[PDB]
């Protein structure tokens, strides 16, 4: 469990960005590590095998808008990214979950296109292939995996944000919706903890967002839970030492560098760190540290 860090991949401040940093919460440093290939925002982050992956996303440039079909992986061993197999299809404001091994990118849009597909990738084989879509088109899409089933939570799909979620039973290809949300959330931070996904943030239409809710898989309903010290839309999460971290975020007003931790035994919010520099539309995820 020890020497594991909270890694934090991309983003965007004024445009996209290439940075890979690494915080550690057992002594507060970050660590600037191998910027990725290509900047991106939009992109999500996973870890499998101890690797570090970073799939889809968007480089926003003053010399263009492209969206990202990659999937890249770090090896936290040689601080070098090395591209993987990409995509069927490019995929900005994606959502990643992991199964058994394999990486399910979810939703996301291409220009105008809103997503309903799903693929799934295959680390042993260096190959992606398509499930079962889902049944609403999602970008901005928070999503999590608990007891080997797949969620997809909110979203845009090109008309209307979404207090609705979803969830895919791999054994038989198909997807079932879920208890709505309480609250229409577009680019929320979604993450599992305990028996229960979090949706953290995010933007409702008019607003961002401080209010958590959870699902609880057994009742079948959502509950607020304390809210977050800042209003954050586009906010990277993630989970470490049964807390849940959020990084960065777009509040209306500022990208921000805050780092807030929530507590489930407590229910409360710390702030905890700064990142180097405000941000949002990060990828996160938690993995040995480098070398
Ligand atoms: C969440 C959201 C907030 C907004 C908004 C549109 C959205 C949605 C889409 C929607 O509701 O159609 C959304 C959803 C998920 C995203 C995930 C990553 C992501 O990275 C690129 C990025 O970081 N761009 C930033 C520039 C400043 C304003 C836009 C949002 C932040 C963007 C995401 C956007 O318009 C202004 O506030
Ligand atoms: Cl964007």
């Amino acid at each position: 469990k020890v020497g594991r860090l909270i890694y934090t991949a991309g983003g965007y401040f004024r445009q996209s960005l290439s940075y890979l940093e690494a915080y550690n919460p057992s002594n507060g440093s970050w660590l600037r590590l191998a910027d990725l290939q290509v900047p991106r925002s939009g992109l999500a982050g996973c870890v499998v095998g101890g690797l570090l992956y970073a799939v889809g996303g968007r480089n926003n440039s003053p010399d263009g808008n492209t969206d990202s079909s990659a999937l890249d992986c770090y090896n936290p061993m040689t601080n070098q990214w090395s591209p993987c197999a990409s995509m069927s299809v490019p995929r900005n404001r994606i959502g990643v979950g992991v199964i058994d091994g394999h990486i399910y990118a979810v939703g996301g849009s291409h220009g105008c296109i809103h997503h309903s597909s799903v693929e799934r990738y295959e680390p042993e084989r260096d190959e992606w292939h398509l499930v079962a879509p889902m049944l609403t088109r999602r970008i901005g899409v928070g999503v999590a995996v608990l007891n080997r089933l797949l969620y997809a939570v909110g979203g845009f799909d090109g008309t209307n944000r979404l207090n609705s979620a979803e969830c895919y039973y791999p054994e038989r290809n198909e997807w079932r919706m879920i208890t709505p949300m309480n609250t229409i959330r577009s680019g929320a931070g979604v993450c599992v903890l305990h028996n229960c996904i979090y949706a953290a943030g995010g933007y409702d239409g008019q607003d961002q967002l401080n209010s958590v809710e959870r699902y609880d898989v057994e009742t079948e309903t959502w509950t607020f839970v304390a809210p977050m010290r800042h209003h954050r839309s586009a906010l990277g999460i993630t989970v470490h030492q049964g807390k849940i971290y959020v990084l960065g975020g777009y509040d209306g007003h500022t990208f921000l560098d805050s780092v807030e931790c929530y507590d489930p035994d407590s229910d409360t919010w710390s702030e905890v760190t700064r990142m180097t520099s405000g941000r949002s539309g990060v990828g996160v995820a938690v993995t040995m540290e480098p070398c």
